[PDB]
């Protein structure tokens, strides 16, 4: 039950995080040795509905909810972080960046379809598995992780704490994300908190010249202050720059 | 010169981060095999004065600037993060927490003496070495790390972007830090950015009952909104709760 060991095919390894109910512990499947993530819960509503609803969501690049076993969740485990891999390789190609951006955007499209807005797309939520596939965590309706997002990646609507943050906020975050993989620098960022918020609020940032007309073009339409003029996920998936070398499994049925 | 290898006793291993001039690369000393951190620079003022000034600062718990070798810096390397270690051991003792808090506070006292205010004390800056000693990084006058601080740990003066942030801001951050090691939860923290800032601004937080009168007492005086009434580092070092089991090497000469 504790960091000791064993629970129906799974042996516990070492708590990964704590959180209001139980903890999250690393564990490896008894026979296969597949690493897994065990989120424990109990001692309390429509959460069970949620947990049940998550076991249905499946996507190559979203951390999967393998199966529920107190209340053990059994989640897919990815140990590395997308950006740790990116800093490693000095200057990865624009085509290398795009490859990741496509997996991410596809994943977002997938969730928005199932009516789930992430709202917290940031580096600590972009993981990678042994095959270099992105795995987005924290998707679906602890002190190691803060409840409020990393400002540098939040849309104006979020910085300003608007009562409604629609799927357009994910596009903005993805905008920042794309920007950083290509420019290796944050779009908005100042040592002064208030100034960082000012810039984000007025979409104040500069696009580096080494950016292809394609990339810079897409970034531009994603980082738009007015939620209504911000480009949509589907428009992004139909973009020429985006489309290049786009793996078929990433394109939904309707597109 | 690159991620290839070798530079006067040091062999390069794999870039740890990038930053406006050069990068930071992990390297191990050719003979001893001591891991080191290599920050590269060139292509430009009073920085050299600064670099020179840092080579003089020495403290058991501050990342040391071993020696300058373009412009290679050679920094002490710590791979783990204080809080990763803390989540591991389920509930570490109050005396275990205090041990870390003393090393941290001593380190801060040390820098404030040499007229250096950190201003960005957060989890990603609290490292640990193989002996479980804290090593504070980013001390002394990149996309993996943002320029603005992690709000949850910043003092009101910092959240509000006041033109002057004195050493009192470090006390506040240390307050949050102490709080989290003991309560395993953030003092101020809300999914709403504006609300998080409101709470911080009005020092709105609750002290858990399982806190000793000592600990809770110290926290209280650190998280004070008015910079002038906030407890001082030296008063903290003379506190009864703080003093318990305080290793002699951590106490400065004058105390």
């Amino acid at each position: 039950l504790a960091d000791g060991a064993h629970i129906g095919n799974y042996q516990i390894v070492k708590t990964l995080g704590e959180g209001s109910f139980g903890k999250v512990k690393l564990a490896y499947h008894t026979t296969t040795g597949q690493k897994v993530a065990l989120k424990i819960i109990n001692k309390k509503g429509r959460i069970e509905r949620e947990i049940s609803y998550l076991r249905l969501l499946r996507h190559p690049h979203i951390i999967k909810l393998y199966d529920v076993i107190e209340i053990i969740m059994v989640i897919e485990y990815a140990g590395n972080e997308l950006f740790d891999y990116i800093v490693q390789r000095d200057k990865m190609s624009e085509q290398e960046a795009r490859r990741f951006f496509q997996q991410i955007i596809s994943a977002v499209e997938y969730c928005h379809r199932h009516k789930i807005v992430h709202r917290d797309l940031k580096p600590e939520n972009l993981l990678l598995d042994e095959h270099l596939n992105v795995k987005i965590a924290d998707f679906g309706l602890n002190f190691l992780k803060t409840s409020c997002g990393s400002p540098n990646y939040a849309a104006p609507e979020v910085i300003s704490g608007k009562l409604y943050a629609g799927p357009e906020v994910d596009v903005w975050s993805c905008g920042v994300i794309l920007y950083v993989m290509l420019c290796r620098r944050l779009p908005f960022d100042d040592e002064s908190i208030p100034v960082l918020f000012k810039n984000i609020s007025n979409g104040v940032y500069t696009l580096p010249k080494f950016l292809s007309p394609g990339a810079a073009g897409l970034i531009k339409r994603m980082l738009i202050v007015n939620p209504l003029n911000r480009i949509s996920i589907h428009e992004i998936m139909q973009d020429d720059w985006f489309k290049v070398d786009l793996p078929e499994y990433l394109l939904p049925p309707d597109l």
